[PDB]
RNA sequence: CCCGCUGCGUGUGGC
């Protein structure tokens, strides 16, 4: 029992609940009004009411608990938190809070809360002395996020090729670059499925920025976890603040020694939104990029790291290259200077239609020896040496038609060694 | 005992110290409060507290001894030095001062220095009669900094190739120019190891401006010297302040006839920070560079020189090219006009996964006859004549698989002359 | 030969 359940419950159920116990209503107004009336009558009955939300701090000192359904923006229902509670519990923006709430008093249009009992999914006083995110000691990615599933399915081929080309570890700063219609979004979907299957302990938060609504619905339907989105019909500031809220929530989760994974549908459009919202400095680089536009995107992308104290933040963002515009090229080569994993998809392999359309020679990760073991690293070395002389197309066809009949990558390696 | 000595000890040790013979405390507050309390009680005994720092002189006349843990920035404990002491000892910004401090009394908000005992690791009676940095007569580099080792290991190979392409001397202005992912940071790490092993007498300082925090941790746990860092999380103003503090410290050390070596993880990011901080003048160069933006980067880079009076300052920095934005192109081609040593790494050799990915033909140093012997220069000329016709990837493969079987460069030259 | 001390425009986006 909490505010969220009543928010997501069907209108018929809540109208019946108000009808039998409570004053009758014919439901001539909005559902939120009926929810407010039900909350009022339940508070009058004397029963405590629960509430949940992700905290966002305002410049005055008070904060609002935004809801995930509204994609963490302001809305009609936003629990108010006083600066006194924030100071007492040392809360920061992005800290999810669950606790007892109260209906608004006179002159108040938002619910308030009197007690908290779940701060970032644990007992609240643990927030008294936790090490801050910027105070953690970062490290190179040590643990490996194996995307391989071993079921032998056709979609498992993309995960296997991902494992072979550019290994992904915990705390990786990854980029997936390709021209449009080259297989980016479906690669992200396959990555999300592999994460959900292999690594259920990780907190997967798929963030879509400046993307088509149909893809938003597809992600919400076929992804197990949390999906937040901001379609392309929304302003740039919308995308900007959604991204800030998501990254702050991820940082707060990491502060509690959690493994957090974020999949970004496109970092190029996030950089474009940041450029649009940035004040003009009078200096413009190649393309339309403002000189000071890329600081905040750099911070957002570089929030991903491997923490020695425990937990990690992985970010896998897609990007556009070879689109005929220097904006995308400069964005890619500027985020190439801060990322770790790089995966290239080429339109030539996509037109030839052999999927996944991965450019093996142009894709790799930094410090692969820290993820793969010695024998696996040597096998990867041999495979890359064999693949490199061949072109992209024939190498991809040879690899795909060479590991398809093999269930596991280890068996593929040993069969390469045998033959 | 020093103040920094109490900083470096764990909180448990200092709280036990404060509990066994000092006032009892259960440590409910921050560490700095305990440090202040124990220092005040120790001064109340009638003895003398000690401390140390690096001097930064404010525009009003007084100064503060910043600490390395705060990246030589304003922290919550900075020993105050009166203008009288500065005038007495002719102290300038960046001087490392160690001496007797006193606790803050009423009206005093930070610690204060009353007696000094060491200025730049020397008695304070030598700083009054020294020659300022700007008055030292500059000179071309004469003493060679041998990066070679007798190990024969693979990691030595890179250093060896450096000794063949661009010899490095004391007082050089180095530029490791390459696109992203070419190998600049690993090459800088190898240079740091070579400096630490071959030349332990040189003062090695590593400056990382706007780079990955994991690389900062790797430098800290790998470099045998001093590491000062400012990751991309910080703004450009912090970057420039840290840069000026480091360069002032290096200049003060050079004024005492010391060999100082500075390694810059990226001079391009420093130039970008200076461009963002500089006031607009209405004139913008191609690529988005302000017209008056590169003067201070020029001063920072040209602070490196060989001093005839004794000592030297050697700055080796990494730069960026082929990013797709002409900002980096103009920055590199402008720093090439104020440097001595250029070492180029090509992205395509890196994609071949052949390391080091040095561009031998585009790499060289100015006035190499002053750093090498006659026979060594003759052999280097012969090798360059051999290498020049062949392609860059072929050249690097030939060089690597030719000097892999020789422990030193002399054996490589002997086997090339013989065969 | 006697002297008063010291926004937009342009540029940058731009080939
Ligand atoms: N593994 C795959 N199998 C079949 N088609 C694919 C695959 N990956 C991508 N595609 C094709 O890509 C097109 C859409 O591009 P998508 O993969 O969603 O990334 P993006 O839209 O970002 O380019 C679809 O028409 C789909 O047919
Ligand atoms: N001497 C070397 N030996 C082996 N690998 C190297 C060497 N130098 C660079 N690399 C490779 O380069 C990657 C790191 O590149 P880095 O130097 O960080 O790029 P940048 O020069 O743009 O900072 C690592 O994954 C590493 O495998
Ligand atoms: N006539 C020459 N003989 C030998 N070396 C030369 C000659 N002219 C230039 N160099 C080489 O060029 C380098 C200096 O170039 P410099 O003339 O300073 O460049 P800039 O033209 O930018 O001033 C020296 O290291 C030297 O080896
Ligand atoms: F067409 Be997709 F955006 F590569
Ligand atoms: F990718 Be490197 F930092 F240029
Ligand atoms: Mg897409
Ligand atoms: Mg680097």
């Amino acid at each position: 029992m909490n505010l969220t359940e009543l928010k997501n419950t069907p209108v018929s159920e809540l109208i019946t609940l108000g009808e039998n116990m409570g004053l009758e209503n014919l439901a001539r107004m909005r559902k939120q009004d009926i929810i407010f009336a039900i909350l009022k009558q339940h508070a009058k009955s004397g029963e405590d009411i629960f509430g949940d939300g992700v905290l966002e701090i305002l410049q005055d000192g008070f904060g609002f608990l935004r809801s995930a359904d509204s994609s963490y923006l302001a809305g009609p229902d936003d629990i108010y938190v006083s600066p006194s509670q924030i100071r007492r519990f040392n809360l920061r923006t992005g800290d999810t809070i669950s606790g007892k709430i109260r209906p608004p008093k006179e002159g108040e249009r938002y619910f308030a809360l009197l007690k908290v009992n779940e701060v970032n999914f644990d007992k609240p006083e643990n927030a008294r002395n936790k090490i801050l995110f910027e105070n953690l000691t970062p490290l190179h990615a040590n643990s490996r996020l194996r995307m391989e599933r071993g079921n032998g399915s056709t979609e498992d081929l993309t995960a296997r090729v991902l494992d072979l080309a550019s290994p992904i570890g915990r705390g990786q700063r990854g980029l997936i670059v390709a021209p449009p219609k080259a297989g980016k979004t479906m690669l992200l979907q396959n990555i999300a499925q592999s994460i959900a299957y292999n690594h259920p302990d990780c907190v997967l938060m798929v963030l879509l920025i400046d993307e088509r609504p149909e893809e938003v619905t597809e992600m919400q339907r076929l992804v197990k976890g949390e999906v937040v989105a901001s379609t392309f019909d929304e302003p740039a500031s919308r995308h900007v603040q959604v991204a800030e809220m998501v990254i702050e929530k991820a940082k707060r989760l990491v502060e509690h020694k959690k493994d957090v994974i974020i999949l970004l549908d496109s970092i190029t459009r996030l950089a474009r939104a940041y450029n649009t919202v940035v004040p003009a400095s009078g200096k413009v680089l190649t393309g339309g990029v403002d000189a000071n536009a890329l600081h905040r995107p750099k911070r957002f992308f570089g929030a991903a790291r491997n923490v020695e104290e425990g937990g990690s933040l992985t970010i896998i963002a897609t990007a556009l290259i070879d689109t005929g515009s220097k904006m995308d090229e400069v964005i890619y080569e500027e985020f190439k200077g801060t990322g770790n994993m790089e995966l290239h998809l080429s339109r030539k392999i996509a037109e030839k239609r052999v999927f996944p359309a991965i450019d093996y020679n142009r894709s790799g990760t930094r410090k692969e020896e820290l993820l793969t073991t010695q024998e696996e690293l040597q096998k990867m070395w041999i495979l890359r040496k064999i693949i490199h002389p061949m072109g992209e197309i024939d190498a991809m066809e040879f690899l795909i038609n060479k590991l398809a009949m093999t269930k596991t990558n280890d068996d593929f390696f040993e069969m390469m060694k045998r033959s």
